[PDB]
DNA sequence: CTGTTACGGCTCGAGCCGTAACAG
DNA sequence: CTGTTACGGCTCGAGCCGTAACAG
């Protein structure tokens, strides 16, 4: 029917909830980090919709009614193939080659297959159409000397329209290519025989421009792209294809996108929906809520304290609902307050000389030390390059002795003012089931000593290393401390089940005999942080670490959770807590690349508090954030622009946000003037 | 929108046609064999719909608007896996195990995973849940001695409901299982806690019964199934899943199904469509046309003479259209006439003694010789087993000395009355690009001699083998007579393009110099049969073979077409022409397994004429046909029934169709009484 | 001339945890 | 007591075409 009825969903931490999502409408799922929105969407609806279609050619839900095939558009990147480019992915190269073979004037007969690099007819004989000959320097990729990177035969390059061949057309940026195709002149016969192709090309280019990627080049390889750029390219391609009756699931479509493009992105999403589809956008932006037809709010907390549908309905009912977390922040009951007094530089600056990496226009920038510094700018302005490829790499090479090649820069002044450089990202903190937050924070070494300092341990002569599931002697011998066994089937992939010897306790019978304060090591490792905070009140050495973990918002997690199952936000919060627990020497540099990726308003407030605490501790924090709430609390803002692509790479404004708001020709300043 | 607009389609032999298929409606595509309906549907619409969805996770059309994801349900069978059974495919085993774990009374706590054979918890330790231990006899599959084929642990078999465990329930036929579940009694608590599961099981069993497979057992392996049974199982599963907004493409759903189940199949198709889908059924049945909302007719002929949309609209407009081929047969302008005089047996009979293979109830049947004999019966009555597994195999072993194990039968009387056995099926006649209809019919040897009989060939001393693309000396040396070359790409599968040396002519420069009647060998091999009929009028030796090929309806095909690209109908017609060209000795046996699979009414009439010619030639033809038009023209009908499955396997009626129509308790007789 | 049989030949090392030692 | 550094250890052969020879 016209509803996606889900009854009896218990995936992950869902508390047996029932929902009725309307069909063919814009639906936004909102909740705190780890509340369960991501599980409820991806693991249930996307999984069921994909399985029910692939099986034609296993969620813990009871039954779902009215499920169309589901396509997931998330921030995922793959190496792909060298044959794939931006134009190939967007399916505009086919129309380009059709137009070239139809109305192309040469400078056998011209054929559409003659312009393709995926067929032997038009592919360059030397590089086989790849465009680059990868040779291992006595594998460094070098341009093909024959085709000069065009990846086509020399004969096919004679066909030109408007004075430009196919490679020159494909090398232009999307916006200027659309402008060139718009004002092109053709006779009556050419217009009659190439109306459909021109209309399709114009429509696809307009969709790509409206999405936000008006600076990309069609000749750029699809492999070398960011997550946001790839996701936006996929959204534009899906709009162009025009599939009907398909449920689309989006994970934070506004990630890595400036505030000025939000209206265009919302219009693009509405246009995609209007052709007979449904959207399940999982977004936390304030502007996105007001453009939706149905909001589903989970909570009220996270982990074991959430998973229930707190509120449902339109934005007005969400605001009027008192127990909804999202409505409290939307209505203005709780909000982030702009600081009254801002820190000032002490006279120590980091100046980068001759930064010309990628599209940077050989500029010099000064970064204050000891203050919270934010970097803004339009999409594709070169801020990410300028930070990651130059400053972080040079600092790592100078301090940590890391052998990573920096970008195209001359030198940097002020290296002696820092002692170490630390990068915090959503990368997982572990790849094996042998690490948990308890060991990463370092509190496990204290808990082991506390356990070994008991009367029974001294009586039995147990050492500090006995109570650890990583050495021989204390762990379970049957499962080798992993807690699971390997069972192989005849025609099925190997399955993993809990070990029968220890029942998943990870320790042998002898170890479990000891008990401190009525609990053994398994009970300690199988309790949440909010309980270990009260349990370890007497001991301050572990109390400090537990309180630090609780401060970053990890009061719902348990010390025994494997690092493999941790999400990006959990890993980032664990790293932040670990850095908080350390001893600040006043010479530490923290670099964060958009830390607000997938955080609610309350999580943003907590992260702002933690960042201010870290700055006040005596160190310096530099972040690249597009969120105005984080931006307005900064102490020094560097703006890059004034546009994206070849037009950008310069510096528009610098200084405190109050000074930046006074700059007329700056989008960030214009937005800051209104928000303040 | 609400239309699938296709503009500029030129796949295979389509003559650049434009169509506008309505959406969310029952659409039937009708045309002659080889007209282009199959191409237009599968190669264009299914391919585009599948690609546009797979690429998210290349037809010769210009653009298609409004394409939902497409699922194709056709008669294809795969080995699959031993883990897959009928219940697993139909997704009823999950509900069965849920019910057993919920309300099961035993004779850790009971768990749904305990009843599954795909998890180590409930899988039998010996056979690993497969159910059969395949060992190579000094690989014969024998039942597992531990679980006795149940493929489960002995502990889980104690759980019983209604006096039967899970294996006994899964071993019942679908109809009797539905009856058992319908009259089962349970208390108020059991009904309250298992209402949804029971409702789902009853609905799925009812769907399976309505489809037509009320005799299958849930424990039967999905691998050992026929094409029609697998297609019907897939249709029932797709109905059960309940996908919305998906285009469904069906290829003759009424293949291998009795006339009495047509109403149930049509109701099932309408029920599948009514939940918000679209159907593209490609059917030729007369009853199916009257149940359609839109009929698209191709033609007017086949091959190069077809590919254009002759007529469109409802059944009334199709009938009123004069140039439409389908309307002429629907309105009654052209029809098959029942013969007035029928041939009678001459006193030679083939008696099968002790036929007990599969569900045959140890019966004896007499087959007349020298007359056209048809075999009828309900679906799954054992006719196909009785013919293929017993009679054909025994005849092949006795005459062709083929070492194939026959079925469970005692002996056969009348083997000496036959000299050879010939089986005609839709199997391809060749697997390599070295065989074409010209060589298979045998006319190529005559054409080679005709070419070598010319003055120039004698002058140059060319032999008969010079003009053949299969030996060294006459063929092109560069491409070795294949006509295509192999080109390898760096990161792409090898592609094939026409050879540059010979331009696909398959012969060297010297051979092409010779010419007979103004045409060389390439021109002879690149002309249709309808042209070679007039070209070779003078020579009777090749004229007979060409006329024989033309008679079976292959006047649109060319002698140079590779056997790899031939479809099933083309291969069957080629085999029929080859058998016609031979010399009849009066002791030949022809066995056909539903030869009307994918044939129009005109094709059915032509096939009936060819079969009558073959019978009048002095041989005997035995076919297993479900088409009443073919049945009413037979001379001896053997009916098997009176039901399908364990209830069938007997003989209901025998003799001429007039006598069979007098039998009251026979479905075939009841239908023959009305049709005559 | 026509059918049959047999033969010949062709293709299909990296990252993290735990521990010992040293220095503040 | 706390931080750092170094080290040890663990896991991720069949089927078809062409031809020579023989018999009707
Ligand atoms: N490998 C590359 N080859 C060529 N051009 C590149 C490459 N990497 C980046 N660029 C370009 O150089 C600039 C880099 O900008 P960058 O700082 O990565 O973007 P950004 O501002 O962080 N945008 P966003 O991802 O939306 O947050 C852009 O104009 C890119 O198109
Ligand atoms: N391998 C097998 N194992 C067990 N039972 C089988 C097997 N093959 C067939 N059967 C059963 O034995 C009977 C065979 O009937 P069969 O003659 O194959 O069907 P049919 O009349 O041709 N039906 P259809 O496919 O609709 O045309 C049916 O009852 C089958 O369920
Ligand atoms: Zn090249
Ligand atoms: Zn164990
Ligand atoms: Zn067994
Ligand atoms: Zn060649």
């Amino acid at each position: 029917k016209d509803y996606i009825v889900v009854k009896g969903a218990r995936e992950h931490n869902l508390k047996n909830i029932d929902v009725k999502i309307p069909r063919d409408k814009f639906v936004v799922i909102t909740g705190l980090s780890g509340s369960g929105k991501s599980s409820l969407a991806f693991d249930t609806i996307y999984a069921e919709g994909q399985r029910r279609y692939v099986e034609s050619l296993k969620p813990d839900v009871d039954y779902i009614d009215g499920l169309s095939p589901a396509i997931a558009i998330d921030q995922k990147t793959t190496s792909r193939n060298p044959r794939s480019t931006v134009g190939t992915v967007t399916e505009i190269y086919d129309y380009l080659r059709l137009l070239f073979a139809r109305i192309g004037t040469p400078h056998e007969e011209i054929t559409p297959r003659m312009f393709s690099f995926n067929n032997p007819y038009g592919a360059c004989p030397e590089c086989t159409g790849l465009g680059s000959l990868m040779r291992i320097d006595p594998m460094s990729n070098i341009p093909c000397p024959v085709c000069k990177g065009a990846r086509l035969k020399k004969e096919s390059l004679a066909v030109t329209i408007g004075g430009k061949n196919i490679y020159e057309v494909c090398c232009l940026s999307i916006g200027e290519a659309k402008e060139f195709f718009a004002n092109l002149n053709l006779t009556e016969r050419q217009q009659l025989i190439a109306r459909q192709i021109l209309k399709e090309i114009n429509a696809r280019l307009g969709f790509l421009v409206d999405v936000g990627l008006d600076y990309l080049t069609l000749a750029r390889a699809a492999g070398t792209l960011s997550g946001g750029e790839a996701q936006r390219i996929r959204l534009a391609t899906q709009i162009g294809s025009g599939l009907m009756g398909v449920i689309y699931i989006l994970d934070e479509p506004s990630i890595g996108l400036h505030q000025r493009d939000n209206d265009r992105l919302l219009r693009s999403l509405k246009k995609l929906r209007d052709l007979g589809n449904t959207l399940l956008v999982v977004e936390h932006d304030e502007d996105t809520m007001y453009a939706s037809d149905y909001i589903i709010d989970l909570g009220p907390g996270a982990g074991s304290h959430g998973g229930q549908i707190v509120a449902e309905g339109t934005v007005e009912e969400i605001k009027q609902n008192p127990n909804s977390v999202t409505g409290e922040y939307l209505s203005g009951r709780k909000k982030i307050e702009v600081p009254k007094e801002r820190r000032k530089p002490n006279g120590k600056w980091l100046e980068i000389i001759g930064a010309r990496e990628n599209n940077l226009k050989n500029i010099n920038v000064r970064i204050p030390l000891g203050v919270f510094t934010c970097i803004t700018g339009v999409s594709g302005s070169g801020k990410s390059s300028l930070i990651n490829e130059i400053l972080y790499k040079r600092l790592a090479a100078e301090l940590n002795r890391a052998s990573v090649k920096p970008g195209e820069h001359d030198l940097i002044k002020g290296i002696e003012y820092l002692d170490k450089v630390i990068d915090i990202d959503q990368s997982p903190i572990g790849r094996t089931p042998r690490s948990n937050p308890a060991t990463y924070t370092g509190v496990f070494d204290f808990i082991r000593e506390i356990f070994a300092n008991t009367t029974e341990a001294k009586t039995r002569g147990y050492k500090a290393g006995r109570f650890s599931f990583n050495v021989k002697g204390g762990r379970c011998e049957a499962c080798a401390g992993d807690g699971i066994n390997k069972i192989e089937m005849h025609f099925l992939p190997d399955i993993y089940v809990p070990c029968e010897v220890c029942k998943g306790k990870r320790y042998n019978r002898e170890t479990l005999e000891v008990r401190y304060k009525g609990k053994n090591i398994a009970e300690v490792l199988d309790m949440t942080v909010e309980e270990a905070l009260e349990f370890f009140k007497n001991i301050p050495r572990i109390h400090k670490k537990i309180e630090t973990l609780y401060d970053v918002g990890l009061g719902y997690i348990k010390l025994g959770q494997s690092s493999t199952t941790l999400s990006g936000g959990e890993a980032q919060r664990v790293k932040l807590a670990t850095e908080l627990s350390r001893k600040s020497t006043g010479k530490t540099m923290y670099i964060l690349d958009e830390p607000t990726t997938g955080l609610h308003m309350a999580d943003v407030h907590r992260l702002v508090g933690i960042l201010h605490r870290l700055v006040e501790a005596g160190n310096s924090v530099v972040v690249i954030e597009h969120n105005l709430d984080v931006i307005k609390t900064a102490d020094y803002i560097i703006d890059l622009g004034p546009e994206g692509g070849s037009g950008g790479g310069l510096v528009v404004a610098e200084g405190t946000p109050e000074e930046v708001a006074k700059v007329e020709n700056s989008y960030t300043g214009q937005f800051l003037k209104k928000v303040l």
